[PDB]
């Protein structure tokens, strides 16, 4: 028993991280097959980032302007292209540690593991969630760009995130592995603000089902409510409105515990309107919302 | 910026995880060079765990009775031996994915990453700390035995923990890679208590420094305190007494933020007496004690 913020093993992703240098700028790259993926702003200087013309800057670059290295050995760039905000560097050698992989664009509320890297070497792994405002609460320093987020399905590595920038609020924005930014953010060094963030309601409920499955049940009351009554109280606390799909996703967790979903919302509505009164759930004095329903089942069984 | 409970990269440890089966019991093993390390209770049935005689049970076992499987390759056992509470199975070939490694016994209050494994396959990685009562608050199910905890200095893996059992209170206990249990626990399925736990004080202060590094500074007050006055508050709230060694180890973090150590103790002293007043520190409503001073510096400098 027990419940930890658990991240996927990072072994299959470690074998793909390289170091990409263009001029004086260095970041991390993703070496899949004979292509290296990296944030396109690697071709920009500090003065370029204030208003970059990526199409004009990239065309003035040749294959020898990029220094790619996996560990110590070098990789010869034989071609370069751009796809949205991700640079694609063609190399002469295919990565012998390329795993079965996919490029997915996840939805807000989904979770993934992050492998924080610097200069092509991993620094640590942790679990993240795509916030409703299309940001992530990560742990990134200078040189962390190019780090990727991922999930593991059996033997397949689903790449869903590539790190690009830190907003002034301390949160982080990035793209999928096709270059399309999550949210309305751009890769320009101009003032950008993440929208009003909300709480992933279906993840809070799944975390409450995890506490029951682990024996924490002091919060279960004896009342019930409706989706209309709950969402009315949910909106005042900046909680995402609960839809019927969310009720269905909580289905399997409700079956194993024998606690109805609308019953669990009433306990949450009471936990919101009355606070936690200093008590703890699964070792937390707040309401945790970075566990999807699928993560709860995958960890408890 | 930001601050997450970050675990070490687990690639080097993944290549050493194999499956060990003895009859119907299956658990995980650590394959380093030509030796597979696993908990010795894999040789026990459910009836033997009530009062096992491991020497007698091991004598009735032969090399071919140990089924060691590494993914899809089946390893050939050429010998077996017992060291304390771990079984050492010598296999046919040396593990080609063996990293540079060491066997270390960690102290209470220190941290490490756990690679949870089932049937020899890695399931996930998370960071945790050895509690002062020599237990860990982990996440383990049936079949998780054999999973290991580790640290990475540079390229060398410091194995420090191997999982063995879950206690009645829901916490977990295990041994080092030499078979010596952390704590007063024996590998027999009879009631065992972990004893009273405490809160790792130096870790909380290091976490407070991590909050100031990341722009979280509302808890800084206009008060200071002495080492003795702080420990009176600490013993009241079941915190480990702060020593001079703890003050010295916090030096580097005190220099990076400009906050004196005794000033930070004053801010922690106020938080212990008054609470948080409905606010958060690094996204937490509790005082976190699973970050050592070295964990903060490693994460905040990369
Ligand atoms: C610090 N500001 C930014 O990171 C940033 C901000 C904006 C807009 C809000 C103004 C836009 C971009 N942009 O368009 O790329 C930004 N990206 C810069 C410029 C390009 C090259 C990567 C670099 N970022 C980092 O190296 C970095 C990433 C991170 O997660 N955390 C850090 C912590 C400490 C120092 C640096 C970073
Ligand atoms: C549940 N009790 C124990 O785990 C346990 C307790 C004691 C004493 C305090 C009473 C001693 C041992 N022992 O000597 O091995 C124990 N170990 C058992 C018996 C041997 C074979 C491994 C097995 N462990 C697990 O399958 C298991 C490990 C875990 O982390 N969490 C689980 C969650 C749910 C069900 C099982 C487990």
């Amino acid at each position: 028993s027990g419940f930890r913020k658990m991240a996927f093993p990072s072994g299959k992703v470690e074998g793909c991280m390289v170091q990409v240098t263009c001029g004086t700028t260095t970041l991390n790259g993703l070496w899949l097959d004979d292509v290296v993926y990296c944030p396109r702003h690697v071709i920009c200087t500090s003065e370029d980032m204030l208003n970059p013309n990526y199409e004009d800057l990239l065309i003035r670059k040749s294959n020898h302007n990029f220094l790619v290295q996996a560990g110590n050995v070098q990789l010869r760039v034989i071609g370069h292209s751009m796809q949205n905000c991700v640079l694609k560097l063609k190399v002469d050698t295919a990565n012998p540690k390329t795993p079965k992989y996919k490029f997915v664009r996840i939805q807000p509320g989904q979770t993934f593991s992050v492998l924080a890297c610097y200069n092509g070497s991993p620094s640590g792994v942790y679990q993240c969630a795509m916030r409703p405002n299309f940001t992530i609460k990560g742990s990134f320093l200078n040189g962390s760009c190019g780090s990727v987020g991922f999930n593991i399905d059996y033997d397949c590595v689903s790449f869903c995130y590539m790190h690009h920038m830190e907003l002034p609020t301390g949160v982080h924005a990035g793209t999928d592995l096709e270059g399309n930014f999550y949210g309305p953010f751009v890769d320009r060094q101009t003032a950008q603000a993440a929208g009003t963030d909300t709480t992933i309601t279906v993840n809070v409920l799944a975390w409450l089902y995890a506490a029951v499955i682990n024996g924490d049940r002091w919060f279960l009351n004896r009342f019930t409510t409706t989706l209309n009554d709950f969402n009315l109280v949910a909106m005042k606390y900046n909680y995402e409105p609960l839809t019927q799909d969310h009720v269905d996703i909580l289905g399997p967790l409700s079956a194993q515990t024998g606690i109805a979903v609308l019953d669990m919302c009433a306990s949450l509505k009471e936990l919101l309107q009355n606070g936690m009164n200093g008590r703890t759930i699964l070792g937390s004095a707040l309401l945790e919302d970075e566990f999807t329903p699928f993560d709860v089942v995958r960890q408890c069984s």
